[PDB]
């Protein structure tokens, strides 16, 4: 049971003001990790801190600013020290189908979904190396493997994430840092507004799973804590789909 | 914490007299499940029961006898009631290269590794359906995806296990039964004796992982309990590799 | 034809195709015979085999044999080599789907699916590989499925077998490709055959499956020709241990 | 039994001055396609043209310049009319290990290996759509799936490529355009000089394949022509590994 603890660890979670990142940041805080939540909007982070309890700190930062990311990383280590756990839950889907992709929509998708996870990890790994222990949790997608309408830049980024996660393990796992990717199926969030707003679409997606339902926020708590804890010490370089068996059918 | 509990559950573990099945059976028992361990040898099962503590029951049975499996299933329900968790860890690798495969070595490999998991599952799922809750844990392999010397029947069986696991989810997960496969990399057991007996070979395999070491028995505890608990309710039809990132390189 | 077109030649090769009386096996056997291979077709029924030989043209030979008979496979292999000499190309197109859902699977329906779809491909290949090794050249083509990776209703024994096939194909390559023999699996999507009668018989089903592909249609027989000949020729010399999906992009969505 | 013809087609091949791109452009020229070859250096493009024979046109262009891509596309259509076949063989591997990745090295790899193929496709697909027929050939890698030393940006890009190819099929294959990726193993080129320069490394990689050898230029011809012809009309969204079975072990 100790096996699954994150008590006394330090975590940084990006995308912590909404969606699955907010859930992850709250789970980790309620499980006793000290949590640094990063997202654009101070007011949304303050509501997060109010719900989350435990011991947290908020940092408003626009993760589309890559030049500033090394300064963010210094901010991240200030409240509680170097993080042991890093969760890259910030992300975007512009939903531009191929013929309508703009340079701007392509670029913001690769920046936020792929490049920012890489560099923020690069900046934060030294502290983990020093302790000989770290957990990196990237966010893969059904669109790591299956192309959906409007998804082309998103799936490019998310096929990138999976290989990036393997490459993170190849570089950093000899030093005690594991890197894996949670692959949520369809959960009600900001990214999935069209999939859920049309109920016929939502129900088709539910029927595509083996269980027969879409995801609820609580469905990610277990797999998150597993990937953030001693339980997963020999699991690295893997994508763990949390999708009710969508990918089995 | 409670998310990862197996207290009050009943598990059946095949292959419980040695190797990874014995580890799984012990972990489950120490974690508060009632465990029914199935293996060929009574004396080996009795040593298991002695190591394990908790509440367990041993059933000596030669799982190559498929005609008898329905009777085995009735034996398995008798000590503690119908199992909630089933772990198919019994297996064989005859190590016959393709040109030397015999009908008998082929057939015993398919029987033990593929057909027995299916039928014992078939017999034991009714009790899970009645409760609307179940966990099936199959054993996949690096040879689900990568062909090793002497491996052809083994890999046929383990490729089959991966797809069988997705098919178990498609059949059974509407009823609250999840089916997943643990994919150990190289752990010191009965099946892996040549991989370990030559140290140069053992070290090449260790170097193929991201972490740089082969598996130890404790490395499977976390992933097992995750796959046997509430924590993985929305995880079904998946193969979860516990291989130190062997498959990432 | 460009000189490189001759990379895809099967002229003067010997092929054995199982399942040659119907479905995709029959198309594969006919394509190879029309492309100038000498083709040994294996199937249960002498009469359906005769219809095949009539359609095919070229140079062919029929062998009626019940591939559920593993005992007799070594004697099949002797029969296969008799008309044209040892085959250079082996195509394992015989297969079954009993469509029994998990709760209704019988020992017999599980068993016949593993026999025909997995064990027979293995043993027949084992018996015919020596001839290929003697020449330093061979092509094995197995049949994978959408159900190599995605579980469909009634599919559980079939999927077990087809996930098996994929790994078995990797293992055939690991054992035999040092000797000049490549082994790959074609993965057809949904094509109109014996095995897919329920998928097609309900038009709404057929259309949902067409819409699941990227192109928007189910398979037609001729769609298998190119991929088959590629996997049976010099063109694929450095392609081994692979599953080649011919599914209109079903598996991309 | 022609099916595999490219006679009469127009092809655009990027990276046509060296390596596998140069092989592809020559193969397609010698098979009777009119070929537009795109690469940085006029003089190396001119040697190519001399070597190739057939009917060709060279366009010197720095593919790191995304701003000018729409203009390149106009140049590409000028000599022979709109291309039917597009082969994205230009690529880079900076070989920076994770801890030493620079923003510039990461950016150039995503640009050349992922963003350029998307945009140049986007600009050239209209011509294909008008005819109801096209073929797009991307370049995947062993690092689509397996992380090698120095590979992290490359691998990010190439996992991106494979999803991008699936998403290209989803967008464009209803209009007669197929999109697939060739996945070469290890062939003697600019990208792979350290793998080949050290003979012990070269031999280890050869031994990792099923056949037991590295690739030769001619090994790409058949798989290329298959992906560029009528033969592959019902093959779309696929990665076709041309690796001697590296990925089977």
């Amino acid at each position: 049971g100790y096996l699954f603890s994150v008590r006394g660890r330090v975590a940084c979670v990006t995308g912590a003001s909404s969606g699955l990142g907010r859930r992850a940041a709250t789970v980790l805080a309620q499980a006793g990790a000290q949590v640094v939540g990063v997202a654009r909007r101070a007011d949304a982070l303050a509501e997060w801190q109010a719900e989350a309890g435990g011991e947290t700190h908020a940092i408003p930062y626009d993760l589309s600013d890559r030049d500033g990311l090394e300064g963010l990383a210094r901010q991240v280590v200030d409240p509680f020290g170097a993080p042991d756990i890093l969760v890259h839950a910030a992300g975007i889907n512009t939903r531009q189908p191929a013929d309508e992709v703009t340079p701007e929509g392509w670029d913001i998708t690769l920046t936020l979904n792929l490049s920012v996870p890489f560099f923020l990890s690069q900046y934060l790994v030294p502290g983990m190396k020093a302790r000989g222990w770290g957990r990196i949790v990237n966010f893969a997608s059904l669109q790591t493997t299956r192309a959906f309408p409007g998804g082309i830049a998103y799936g490019a980024s998310k096929g990138g994430v999976a290989q990036m996660t393997r490459a993170m393990a190849e570089a950093w796992s000899p030093h005690g840092i594991t890197a894996n990717a949670l692959g949520p199926g369809f959960f009600r969030t900001e990214l999935t507004a069209p999939v859920f707003a049309d109920p016929e679409r939502a129900a088709r997606n539910a029927a595509q799973t083996c269980i027969g339902r879409n995801g609820e926020p609580e469905d990610l708590d277990g797999p998150l804590l597993f990937l953030c804890s001693q339980a997963s010490a020999y699991v690295t370089g893997q994508v763990l789909m949390v999708d009710g068996g969508y990918t089995a059918k």
